C-alpha cells in the first residue's frame, strides 16, 4: 500500500513477513514492512513523512 509521497522507490511487501498489504514504506529508505513487525509499541500512524525505525540506527549517534 502507498504511503503517499516518499523519496526513494521501494518494494510493496514486508521484508519481515514477506507479504504486502498494510505495510509502511519509509519516506527515505527502500524499506517496506508492517508496523507490527517493526515494533508492537509503535502506534503513531504514518502521516506523510514517516521515516523507518531503522533510519535512526543509520545515524552516527
Ligand atoms: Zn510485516
Ligand atoms: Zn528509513
Amino acid at each position: 500500500g502507498p504511503l503517499g509521497s516518499y523519496e526513494t522507490d521501494h518494494q510493496d511487501y514486508c521484508e519481515v513477513c514477506q507479504q504486502g498489504g498494510e505495510i509502511i514504506l519509509c519516506d527515505t529508505c527502500p524499506r517496506a514492512y508492517h508496523m507490527v513487525c517493526l515494533d508492537p509499541d509503535m502506534e503513531k500512524a504514518p502521516e506523510g513523512k514517516w521515516s523507518c525505525p531503522h533510519c535512526e540506527k543509520e545515524g552516527i549517534q
